[PDB]
């Protein structure tokens, strides 16, 4: 792991582990999501962070994921080396954006890519707020000035509006509770757990015969350690499209909504 | 990762990750358990393999019967941990795999583990003893003299574990494995059972104590569509008796003990 020559992006190589792969002997989307999270943490640390700025720590402010979009072309196999390059960019007063590029270390080809939108939030009240000018100047020195997008395209699927799943759902997984392994160092539910929960309502036959190509997730609320979640899915469509919804088992309070795209093996 | 000079043990270094640590910014016991599992896989791959030639022919696999882990120091986020692992034959009973955990900077032993594996027909799940034809093909990869991570006589790794009596002091019910809890063969990962056992331990004990020892006896395998109940009772430092059983019929899948020290 190290910053590039300009110090405006970070790269890191990972060797895929035995417990990180699924039935096809290739990394699961949750292993990929964990690796993107790890390379992002190492980028923040290499440029002197802990990724709250000095003004953010004084004002009790944190960065929270509002959207996560992951597109995979090839899943690295058990024992393969994957190289991930990551960088951040300012999106004015709306918040920050973090992008990733996944490459096979042997061939050098792009085997995946991801984009995420982060919004500023008061750690205590959970009220979102626009990025002030004092905060923007502290993280602009670590971002490229010209726009560098993992999903540049004229009409990329990373900025598409996601509708709300209508009851009844076609498929469902009820009673999902996070355990201690699902909590981070700050005792909050890890963002990768929501991905695993969304995919729990997808039938095992679809998983066994299709590969996950795209996943877009919109985060609306955070799930607590003592909260129970219901995962809901409906087919919207070789390819297979699904609409997803995560809500609290009790009151039905929405925590997440998303879409997945799968292709035939 | 590489075998040692004699080719009778394997070493590998790991840099502790952000998502691998708990609230005290040190690796969880499940991260340690996953790393031991990974170094064991890499040892088997480096010597030409889990199943052997005459084991695939007879549909036979190795299954964990017991896991015993003792931790002195939990590696912190960003630290390098070196793990050395080796196997040994235990006659016709089965195989044993041992591990030594060391801080890569200080060279100090910060943990150690031992596990007992029994032979089983993959299809019928019947145990049966080890034959001499399989013993000879794995003896060339094991030290001949006994090399034990837990040498001391009358140690915590070979102690009989009793069955938890109802009612349990603490409990966590309705535990279901997800796809992330399944390995490449769609079986529940043995590290998930550790996480499930520790779910019935109260959060106050976790927040004020550190896990020093964990011993687990595996009796039955949990299926993907099975639901588990985790039960705990204080037997005492803090000692606990544990039991994992199926939520329905109450069929025992695991039993164990944990030991915790005040921070
Ligand atoms: C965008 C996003 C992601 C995750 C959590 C949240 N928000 C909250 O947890 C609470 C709900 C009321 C407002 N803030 N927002
Ligand atoms: C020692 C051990 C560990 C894990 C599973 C099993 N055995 C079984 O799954 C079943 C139970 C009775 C027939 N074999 N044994």
């Amino acid at each position: 792991g190290s910053l590039t020559e300009d110090g405006l992006s970070y790269k890191e190589k990972f060797v895929v582990r035995s417990y990180e792969v699924g039935s096809n002997k290739t990394a699961t989307v949750e292993t990929i999501a964990n690796l993107l999270q790890e390379v992002g943490c190492n980028h923040a640390q290499s440029v002197g962070f802990s990724a709250t700025t000095t003004t953010m720590r004084k004002l009790h402010l944190i960065w929270v994921t509002a959207r996560m979009h992951i597109e995979i072309y090839k899943y690295p196999a058990w024992g393969d080396v994957v190289e991930i390059e990551t960088w951040c960019q300012s999106e004015g007063r709306i918040g920050t954006r973090r992008d990733w590029i996944l490459k096979d270390s042997v061939t050098g080809e792009v085997t995946g890519r991801a984009t995420s939108k982060w919004v500023m939030m008061n750690q205590d009240t959970r009220r979102l707020q626009k990025v002030s000018d004092d905060v923007r100047d502290e993280y602009l020195v670590f971002c490229p000035q010209e726009p560098r997008l993992a999903f540049p395209e004229e009409n990329n699927r990373s900025l598409k509006k996601i509708p709300k799943l209508e009851d009844p759902a076609q498929y469902s997984m009820i009673g999902l509770k996070p355990r201690r392994a699902d909590l981070d160092m700050n005792q909050h539910v890890n963002n990768v757990t929501y991905i695993g929960w969304v995919l729990e309502s997808i039938p095992q036959e679809i998983v066994d015969t299709h590969e996950l190509q795209v996943i877009t997730l919109d985060y609306r609320r955070e799930c607590q350690q003592d909260d129970v979640v219901d995962s809901l899915t409906t087919t919207t469509s070789n390819d297979s499209q699904f609409l997803h919804l995560l809500r609290l088992s009790g009151d039905g309070q929405e925590i997440n909504r998303g879409t997945t795209l799968w292709r035939k093996k």
